[PDB]
């Protein structure tokens, strides 16, 4: 009954072709040929790295890797809280399709261990905080050859920075403009391992490029509009954090980050930065709800806030900011990003929002598995090219979760209205 599986329209800008590492090199490339275009901004210490800055030390550091002599049989661990540098290893690794396993920078050393002995990566780029941890860590896997510190210019306590470590190894004469990103199998590929005990979850190339059609959709994603800035306290190493960021790259826009949540900094940014769009997870939404001092603002540029929700919540929230509502969106993990989202404008107090281009989805009646009409209860089960290809070495796992036909089945509860809104329940 193909009318009661819900499926998203066609993709404004068709599916573009490349490897992830590919796309964000070429839409990167173009920004930093624009000087003082601002990729990413800190918003404790107040300094901005532009385009040309982020693009010349991501390609620097893929050619780095790549002389060291990683490749796709490679990982890399990126452990830091939110920081300028943070994706800098991130995309240097897709530049070359040696695939990221970010871990959770408050994990102590018996999770951290638990990660990266699932991710097994050769190389782990760190903050200078969690340089002890990883150290501990590399005791028991002695597969890590090599830390590299994140958040220094010149060696750290006996460790090479980023910026050492690219000084090593760039052969002479190397030109950041003529460097092409490596061209592999997108879909055999894999870009990222996220953590979901904890599992690894393998997220192929190509569930990302689907991300970048989603990120720079007028409808799904946010219009590519100049000066465009965003405010982000989400955590970089986390799917909604990783992925709405690679794909604010990918639209030129401007990051503003914290790597600590404060109510003051917090409404500040957004006034002083002129934040046009705001991410919060769901906890940050109960604070606002709570909020007095958001009236002491001028918020007149903030168009959006995007939650990863209660409708009573929300509706609060979205009153205090003087917003018509939530920008919703519901995803995990294992699916990437955000499979049901908000069209632009065309919100509704509660829902998740609609299927995303490329996807489709179902809900199931509970004991049975028997696909459900309007606004029917039952499990919601998706299906679509941002599904992850599995968790890592845990077959079982993934065939419990993903059935026969590709079906991803959510765990949560949902019906669909007559506009094809999605509400969970
Ligand atoms: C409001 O728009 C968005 C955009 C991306 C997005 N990703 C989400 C997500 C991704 C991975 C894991 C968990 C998540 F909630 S929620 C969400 C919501």
């Amino acid at each position: 009954d193909a009318k009661n599986i819900k499926k998203g329209p066609a993709p404004f800008y068709p599916l573009e072709d490349g490897t992830a590492g590919e796309q964000l090199h070429k839409a990167m490339k173009r920004y930093a040929l624009v000087p003082g275009t601002i990729a990413f901004t800190d918003a404790h210490i107040e300094v901005n790295i532009t385009y040309a800055e982020y693009f010349e030390m991501s390609v620097r550091l893929a050619e780095a890797m790549k002389r060291y002599g990683l490749n796709t049989n490679h990982r890399i661990v990126v452990c830091s809280e939110n920081s300028l540098q943070f994706f800098m290893p991130v995309l240097g690794a897709l530049f070359i399709g040696v695939a990221v396993a970010p871990a959770n920078d408050i994990y102590n050393e018996r999770e951290l261990l638990n990660s990266m002995n699932i991710s097994q990566p050769t190389v782990v780029f760190v903050s200078k905080k969690g340089l002890q941890k990883i150290l501990n860590v590399q005791k028991k896997l002695p597969i890590i050859q090599k830390i590299i510190i994140m958040d220094s210019k010149t060696d750290y306590q006996g460790f090479q920075s980023m910026y050492t470590f690219v000084t090593s190894h760039l052969p002479p004469g190397f030109n950041e403009y003529d460097f092409v990103p490596e061209s592999f199998d997108r879909d055999k590929t894999i870009a990222l391992i996220m953590n979901s005990l904890p599992k690894g979850v393998a997220l192929p190339h190509r569930t990302a490029c689907v991300r970048f059609s989603h990120a720079r959709d007028p409808i799904f994603g946010n219009q590519i509009i100049p000066d465009t800035a965003i405010l982000s306290v989400v955590p970089f190493h986390h799917g909604f954090g990783m992925f709405t960021t690679l794909g604010y790259l990918i639209c030129g826009f401007r990051v503003v980050l914290m790597y600590r949540f404060e109510e003051e900094l917090f409404l500040r940014s957004l006034q002083d930065y002129k934040i046009q769009s705001a991410l919060l997870v769901p906890t940050l939404f109960s604070f606002f709800a709570k909020s007095t001092l958001i009236d002491k603002y001028d918020l007149s540029n903030l168009h959006e806030i995007a939650s990863g929700l209660s409708k009573e919540v929300g509706e609060a929230v979205a009153k205090r900011f003087h917003l018509p509502g939530i920008r919703q969106g519901y995803g995990l993990t294992e699916t990437t990003s955000a499979i049901l989202i908000t069209p632009e404008g065309d919100d509704k107090p509660g829902a998740v929002g609609k299927v995303v281009p490329f996807f489709e989805a179902k809900v199931v009646d509970l004991d049975t598995g028997k696909t459900l009409g309007v606004n029917q209860r039952g499990e919601l089960c998706v299906r679509g090219p941002m599904i992850m290809s599995g968790y890592v070495n845990n077959p079982e796992a993934t065939n419990a979760l993903i059935d026969k036909d590709g079906w991803l089945h959510s765990g949560d509860i949902a019906y669909w209205d007559e506009d094809e809104h999605f509400f969970i329940v």
